[PDB]
Parts: structure tokens; sequence; C-alpha cells
């Protein structure tokens, strides 16, 4: 399939090149698998989530996205026009609130959450969590992603917007997740990724189009916003059965664009994500 007009990071990732404009993907695009989004909440009526997306959970006075990043987030992963896995499953769980902010127990309590209700819900091609959230280091928020990622999802985690090495921060320090920096269109590190020996992958992240509350859409930059590109490949590729949520971070690695970005710091790994569609 090929969508004219992409968003440049979808063109991206199944590009062997920076600065084309359309994304080419296999037609099953994530059906059968399910994504959780732990955010501020899905503004599942959207448009552009087409009845694919829902809250699951929340901590708060409501399950409503009243800031719009959970949302952004969820339509890189899953949007008909905005996302990676246009046919995915999308699940909401809000650990923070409206001003995107949250206490670690209330994520570490997400977490767990998504890790037993997977076993509620119908993905028989996988299940994957996107984390595009983190503080300082903590061994509890780590051991949480950790468990998240053996009980069988596939766990995509920001590295952090402080332009420092993630080893500081978390969940972006857990090894067994998949830790997610940010690349810009000219294929350049993005100014405020992180980096470090803990990072296993690179996606788009600076200026990236997606939903927003109020059934609307716009632009933003963050890790936040790679994030979701490399969860919704993981739901991608573990629905055309090329990989599973243990082994999709290694795969993704396995597979990337190698060696073409620039200003990645002595040590950290030059791999952009790839979806490696031949159409």
């Amino acid at each position: 399939a090929a969508q004219t007009n992409a968003p440049w990071g979808l063109a991206r990732i199944s590009s062997t090149s920076p600065g084309t404009s359309t994304y080419y993907y296999d037609e099953s695009a994530g059906q059968g698998s399910c994504v959780y989004v732990i955010d501020t909440g899905i503004e599942a009526s959207h448009p552009e989530f087409e009845g694919r997306a829902q809250m699951v959970k929340t901590y708060y006075y409501s399950s409503r996205d009243g800031n719009g990043h959970g949302t952004h987030c969820a339509g890189t992963v899953g949007s008909r026009t905005y996302g990676v896995a246009k046919k995915t499953q999308l699940f909401g769980v809000k650990v923070l609130d409206d001003n995107g902010s949250g206490q670690y127990s209330t994520i570490i309590a997400g977490m767990d959450f998504v890790a037993s209700d997977k076993n509620n819900r119908n993905c028989p091609k996988g299940v994957v969590a996107s984390l595009s959230l983190g503080g300082g280091y903590s061994s509890s928020v780590n051991s949480a992603a950790a468990r998240l990622q053996s009980s069988g999802v596939m766990v995509a985690v920001a590295a952090g917007n402080n332009n420092a090495d993630a080893r500081n921060y978390s969940p972006a320090s857990e090894p067994s997740v998949c830790t997610v920096g940010a690349s810009d269109r000219y294929d350049r590190r993005s100014s405020f990724s992180n980096y470090g020996s803990v990072l296993d992958i690179f996606g788009p992240g600076t200026d990236i189009l997606s939903t927003w509350i109020g059934g609307s859409t716009r632009s933003i930059s963050g890790t936040s916003m790679a994030t979701p590109h490399v969860a919704g490949l993981a739901a991608y590729l573990m629905t055309l059965g090329k990989t599973t949520a243990a082994s999709a971070c290694r795969y993704i690695a396995d597979t990337a664009n190698k060696g073409d970005l620039s200003n990645i710091p002595f040590g950290t790994v030059n791999l952009l994500a790839y979806n490696n569609y031949q159409a």
C-alpha cells in the first residue's frame, strides 16, 4: 500500500533515504495486534481512529485526554492518516493528568495493569505498549517496565528530551525494553534527544504531525513522538509474523537503516527504524 503526501516520519520509516513523502506498507497494517498507549489518555472519538481506539483505564476523575499528548502519540501508532499501524487496536491507559504529570506509583500501577489487562483483550498477533514518558532514574520504574516486557508485551519507551545520557532516566534506562531516541527530517539527531548506550533505536521525532484533542491535528516534537513510531512498527511487524514481542526491539535494530544519522555521539547506536517493506 502507498499513502501519498504522508507525514515525513511515516515516509521515513519505509524509505532507504530521507526527503520523500509517500509511506509504503503491507496492507495487513497491524490488524490483529494491540497497542497500549500509557499516557494522558486518547480522544477515542477522533474520526482518525475509526472506532479502533478506546480508553480502558484511568487513575483520575476522567479517562478523557484533556492534554493532547496521549492523543498525538496514539495517532502516530495507529490513526488512519498519521499512524504507522493503521489497523491496530488502540487501548488508552491514563497514568498522566491533563497537565501531563504523573506519580511514579501511578505509572508503575499502569504498567502492571497492562501486563494483566492484555489477557482481557483479543490480540492474536501480539501486544505492544508505548510509553512516551519518564523522569529521573528509578529502579522500581525500570523493574515495572521489565515486568511488562517479560509478560509478553513489546515495550517501547522514550529516551527523554534532555540532550543527555539516558542512563539517568526511567524507564529509558531499563535494558530489557526498547529505548527510542528522536531524529529529524534531515536525518539529524533531534536537538533535544537523549543518547547513550541504553538507546536501542531512533525514530522520527522532530515536527511530527498527528491527531490532537477537539478532533484536530498538530505538529509537535519530542522523543514522545519517536516512541509511537517504533511501537506502531513493532505491531505492524508482529502482524506480519516477522518477529514477536520478546524479539521485536532486536529485530528492528537488526533491520534498521544503519549509519545514516548525523550528530550521533560516539557509543550511541546509529540505527533508524525501518519497515523494510518491498512494494
